[PDB]
């Protein structure tokens, strides 16, 4: 098996150079935590004799990750021709980044792909660090139906959109929130997560859920996104007390360390990077790509993704699952937590929000992928007409 | 050559193939004998006519060569089709025993079904057959035809054209007591408001008579030619007490939501002629096929619908297709699936099969209780949910794998 | 008595002084119940221009009882050239607000000019006072809903009648909606409601026969003066009535009409209803008619039973002005009715009846001349509902010297 | 002179004083009337017969009301004759022992004419919490300070319709109206801005205080405890409220709503409340004193919203049948006005399922059965009703 791949990359040596370019070219990061022993290897070798790498020398250095390098090299990921993919992805980034209206809650501008194979592509602002905001809630959804089970969840929490033209009406009509996805849902949702503890814990907790999910890359804290989300949470505040009253609470309920707590976990902060693992974990049936861990159940992932298809994009969810047909959530922050199921995540940044709330550049982007790609959920994988399918050589 | 890989492959070390096991190896893939692709091979057979050696045989499978290797070498989309076949089987036995819900009564052609009455019937994207319990019995789409004349509006005029008249998504919880969502559009095609603007786009121009014809003839293609009907005794009682659709009539016209130059009042006999269509399971099931095979038909290879149709009217049947009841639906099955009254559901799931599930008897949502128990057991049991993921799908059989 | 009544208006009295003493009161020469003094003073100016003790007591005998009241300001407007004086004033106020558009969506109604303005006032007592263009005929449309219920009231009663109609306001809802949470129509004063009141009148005759009827009730509760037909406003009424149809439908669906309803039927005969015409002067005498109890003040003929007058003054208050409803209510507190030919029809109860008409709508659907009027009235008066009638600041109070 | 003549209505030498005091209570007025004070003084002075000379040192101060009450001239000039008929129907909804309290056979009516005249039955001197009893009153104060235009930029006029009161705003982002109970806590935060919490409600208690002639007027701590404790639903208002800058500029919410459940629980009887309704039904004159306590434009509004809002969801039937404006309240209180005739409390703590007072309800449907009051009946045409203003 390590010496088919020799003879792939062969003609009696490989340069390790040569071997390093042509496992990039596949999407895969040199970082990646399941070539760690491989590249351990490669890096003791430079040093055991201070570039080039017979039959042996190749077999001893690929040997732990064989079944990984295989199937990178025979082409045998989600998207084999990832190289001419990013390509399409750079200039769908440059045609979204002309449309530069929309306002701030400007000009950062980032997409990053990870699929559901852990190939990896970013293109624009995708090393700062901004809040996930709204995009936290499908993740908190997630690990409170992963923990409870949907039955448990969905007696607090409902399963619809409110259809209202307005997060106007915190309940529906059995008095429970509608969705996990508006903000009556999402506190609602924040209370069911590891009862019994203090904020401090059930926050270590979350964070350590979403480092996980999130391959351990970027994942912190924005404490002053915190103080300003709580010294103007008056309409939270409003929701607090009126699911008290109507009793929406699990018992034992702290109602006003539940509201601190909710606060807390919107001034989460990614980077476009992080997040779009966080994206493919989704995508992959709750196993993070790039580590292969098992973080959520099936279950709490096919939960979180339908609720984000029908609930996830606020006014706009019913316009977006027709037209995107795919689970998106969308942030104050200018975030969309995006997920192509069974392909990729993504994550699309940029501050100038439209009339609805969602981030301009990244909607146009979101539009233009499906355009171009049989992305849609209910696009045919046989017939598609004019489409590109990037699963396809 | 390809006729005489397959001849090994079915002569198993004899020097004849008995015509007999020929059309056995054939049926267990799935395929009917009648398959309108297999014309050129059954009618060759027809003429040879009980043995069959290398030479006779590539001369009745050689027309059709092609379809019977992907049959034979597993390639459809259910390589285990008797498998799967027989869960389907287990599926519909355990729903039999669901027999509450209540018969639709408010016309006598709806009030005479017994409610006894149960069937399935499944077509793959491979034009693979099966069908459980009374799936030969006509009964009419009512509202399953939704979802069919929508998908030839936008087939004929477009989304932009179509959206222009009829909105693209759910009204919520308001029930549905309104006809028209705050742009003055009826909320979606699903809903009875949405479904009569839609009769009203359809082949604008020409008269009754022409308009139900050309109906007829696309509803024949996407059944690849099998029953489509009509009943003349339905579509009296339906206009007979249509008072709530001729509110919606002239609530419409009011609100000016018809294309210029409508005649309101035929459009509403339009209207329900087309719920009076009648299906069987089986030819149904061949419908809501060709919509999972992105608008071909599976059993004659034609083209019937544009991608942009399909695409769109599984969409809908998504969110908007299960009446009050759809949120719950889209939650739990995650299937594209459409209701009628008649109590049938016709069911989608894409890249796979059509299925056409019909019971009389409907729960307090207006939903057959069978079809409803059936469409969740089947999510259950294999991952077609909309959001099940391919590769890592817990305790959940794939019938896409060996 | 005659002779004290002599001595009032006295040894002998000038015909001319008798008749501008009584014109000062407000009645008119012509009302109803002065018929046999007018027409013995008719005939002694046959026979035999001045009056003794003995020929006065022969004229004014027949009619002493209303005379008496008349000369001793006993009417509920003793000072009522006064009070004319006062009308005639918001009535050229509300002229010069000339805003607003006419209601264009038939020819009949989109043909009247935006100029046209007339105010009538019919006290209970039967005092009578125009300005402006109170002689012109135009529709009710709106303004026949309240006459209607009452007519339904008055012939079923209230237990009936509301089985099918409800009693209060949808509530800023607008009127999208035809049916409150009980399937009935909201109330008489919507479009639902006042066809399902239409349904309940006369029923098991035919629509030749309803309409006479409503006509020859309409005809009393005006004390004989004009009630007439647009068959103009009818046909077109018919043709564009696309929403009435989407209404019909929808009852017949709820089941919200009496068994054995013809629902086409009942349509056309809301659609005559809509078209019965009428002038400032004769609506006034019918709002009057509501002001009085249901006793119409220039004839003394009792048109509605109590219980339907206060019914229907209950929903014009709550319901009666479209969207504007509660802001009337609150500001003008006086029940009212508009309509889309530019009428109000205005009631103040135990004072009097009036009509206000000029074609121009504001964005709510009623008269830019009739609401300003109105606003003025309550204004200078202590007719709100809610004045009180012993403290009420610097307000006038006609019913009072 | 006035004196005199009252004199000889009262043909003897002299009058005994007890035969002048029943005669004064048969009018229905009290010898502790306000009004009477001097007259009372005089008489305990003297103090059992009095001549023409006495009598005329007596009532010389106060012989104008004296005057108007021994020649009939009060609204009802047949008092007894008119409270006969309010036992009556007292006893006859004393039987409807339906209802629940909020979580019992207390039962009490009392009536003050807009002249003064006084009747009470039952359970009238107990004292009880306004709670939204005490709406109108202070929407009445908030209207009297600033004017109509001012507080109706904050709060609307016209009930909502909406099948419970489950939304906030109306369209406009206000409060439906003051009866509501955001409507209420907007009210409170404009009565006598900037100064504390303390000194509003001494304000608002010296204005009660006026608005009942001086009777009872007190605190419930206990009520205001528990409201406050268990006030979940009013800081929910409170914060949508302020998210949506309902309140004036400077305003302190969660001080207001503090304020407000203090409001809820001042304490009235049926005698005192019943004086408060006569101010109201007397263009804001209060009738026991005199004293103007209200604008007839505070008055006028308050009426016309307690018509229209006043009785929950039972608002639009009880506008339609009793067609008199009321305010209800959760400790069993309606407090009733007939303009122009008199002010009424009627209390029994079981509710039914609208929030309204079982007994109360009773006691209001049967009243407007009887008497022509119905703000829609007509004063000369009213079939077979009484009319109590009438010999
Ligand atoms: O009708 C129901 C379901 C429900 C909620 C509570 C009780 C029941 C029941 O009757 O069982 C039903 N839902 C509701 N959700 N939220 C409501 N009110 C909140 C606070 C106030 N508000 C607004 C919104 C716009 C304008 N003004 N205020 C939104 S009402
Ligand atoms: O007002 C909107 C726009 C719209 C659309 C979606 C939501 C809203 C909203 O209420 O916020 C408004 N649309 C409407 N569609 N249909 C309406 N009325 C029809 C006929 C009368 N009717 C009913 C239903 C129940 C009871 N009574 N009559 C149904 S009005």
């Amino acid at each position: 098996l390590e010496d088919l791949l020799f003879y792939t990359i062969a003609q009696e040596k490989i340069p390790v150079h040569k071997f390093i370019t042509a496992l990039k070219s596949t999407g895969l990061r040199t970082s990646d935590p399941r070539l760690k022993e491989c590249m351990d290897m490669l890096r003791l070798t430079l040093q055991t004799t201070s570039v080039m790498l017979d039959k042996d020398l190749f077999k001893k250095c690929v040997q732990s990750n064989i079944v990984l390098l295989t199937q990178a090299f025979r082409r045998k990921f989600v998207i084999p021709d990832f190289m001419s993919f990013t390509s399409h992805i750079d200039e769908l980034y440059e045609s979204a980044k002309k449309q530069s209206g929309g306002k701030v809650a400007p000009d950062l501008w980032g997409v990053s792909v990870c699929t559901v194979d852990g190939q990896r592509h970013s293109t624009g602002d995708t090393k700062v660090p901004f809040c996930l905001q709204s995009c936290v809630k499908p993740l908190k959804y997630a690990i409170a139906v992963n923990d409870l089970g949907t039955e448990y969840v969905h007696r607090y929490v409902g399963k619809e959109p409110s259809g209202l033209r307005f997060n106007k009406l915190f309940l529906n009509e059995d008095d429970k929130p509608h969705n996990p996805m508006v903000n009556a849902g999402a506190i609602v949702v924040t209370s069911l997560i590891k009862q019994g503890v203090n904020n401090a814990e059930k926050f270590d907790y979350v964070m350590q859920f979403l480092n996980k999910m999130a391959g351990n890359e970027y994942v912190g804290f924005s404490n002053a996104t915190f103080q300003s989300e709580r010294e103007s949470g008056d309409r939270n505040f409003a929701i607090g007390y009126y699911l008290k009253e109507k009793k929406c609470f699990p018992e034992g309920t702290d109602m006003v360390g539940i509201l601190d707590f909710y606060f807390q976990l919107c001034s989460i902060e990614v980077t476009c990077e992080s997040a779009s693992v966080m994206a493919a974990t989704l995508a992959n049936g709750g196993f993070c790509p790039i580590t292969g861990e098992r973080v959520l159940s099936p279950e709490a992932v096919r939960n979180t993704l339908s609720l984000m298809h029908s609930c996830g994009m606020y006014d706009f969810s019913g316009q977006f699952a027709f037209h995107v047909g795919l689970p998106a959530k969308s942030g104050v922050a200018g975030g969309i937590l995006l997920v192509v199921p069974n392909v990729m995540g993504m994550m699309c940044w940029s501050p100038p929000l439209d009339k609805m709330g969602n981030s301009v550049k990244g909607i146009h982007f979101c539009h233009d992928l499906v355009s171009l790609c049989n992305f849609h959920n209910y696009d045919n994988l046989r017939h598609f007409a004019k489409k590109l399918d990037p699963r396809r050589e």
